[PDB]
């Protein structure tokens, strides 16, 4: 029945509601969230820019991208076969940082919010060219330490090393099963005209 | 400034626990030891009973039964004081404070912490240790000292150990 689950789109073409910041303003932000790059594009669509401009020695920087404008979202049924997919490319290459999810459970008094994380390098080796990466949910959200996949609020990016860096994201979303995207068996001028 | 007594002679409302029950608790809070006394009063026993590999053990001691407490005027010259002594010695763990701010979306609760080894070397005899609040609550973290809810004790190493606290409180000038 997870196969009838629709994709959960986190970023497509516009500013995402959430909060991004750092101790000394190392992380580039606007309106306290990630800026949308209209110059570096993918498939003609704008990208999401994660830009740590100076060496990070405030100790930290974080980026929270909400799935439902801060409300919780039930993702339990995406865990056993789903993935976190997105395309990325670095300014140079070899960029690395923490990536995961955060939940919210008001009834867990010893910690209202818990995060599950991993390093992006474990699933890709960022280059200067676009790459499509798939992180598997079951690899993150396989608890025992409190995380509640039925109460997820945000996706998270976070400091790994203090090195400054820049990457661009595209088509960030949550899938329930596994795919190989595709395209019609068509011409660009199916339809006679081209939209 | 008025003192903010955290522990004196009775169970503290809060939540203490661990991934697999390594931390000795009762009613999900730290046991009050009545055989180990000091200055006539009972003591608070923090006891992880086995090499802990849940990943974690934590103790939240509320200052106001979960309500936030205003400790802003205490940051400058305030201290967190208490007396301590261990079962074997050299015991070390994380100690700090946790706040609660519902409208701060990037983190409803934030912890400001340090390790006791930075302030004292636990011996098998009573010892008094004063940690300046300025050493913890002075950050561009978003941590709000006027919204503090709990004192925190948490895992540092997976090694089991036992310590007793006494007269835990917050004092100023």
């Amino acid at each position: 029945g997870y196969r009838k689950l629709l994709d959960v789109q986190i970023f497509k073409d516009s500013p995402v509601v959430g909060w991004s910041g750092s101790g000394m303003g190392e992380l580039e932000t606007i309106g306290d969230t990630l800026p949308v790059d209209t110059t570096v594009t993918y498939n003609g669509l704008p990208t999401l820019r994660l830009n740590v401009q100076t060496t990070v020695q405030s100790g930290w920087w974080i980026s929270l991208l909400t799935l439902r404008g801060w409300n919780t979202h039930d993702l339990s049924q995406y865990v056993e076969n789903g993935y976190l997919e997105f395309d990325i490319k670095g300014k140079e290459g070899g960029e690395d940082f923490v990536i995961g999810f955060r939940d919210k459970v008001y009834e867990r008094v010893y910690g209202l919010e818990i995060d599950v994380t991993t390093v992006i390098s474990n699933y890709v080796t960022v280059t200067t060219d676009w790459q499509h990466v798939k992180i598997p949910l079951r690899d993150l959200m396989k608890i025992n330490n409190g995380f509640d996949p039925s109460s997820v609020t945000c996706l998270v990016f976070s400091k790994r090393y203090a090195d400054p860096f820049t990457v661009w994201f595209s088509d960030i979303k949550i899938t329930s099963e596994d795919n190989e995207k595709s395209a019609p068996a068509i011409k660009v001028n199916q339809l006679g005209f081209i939209p």
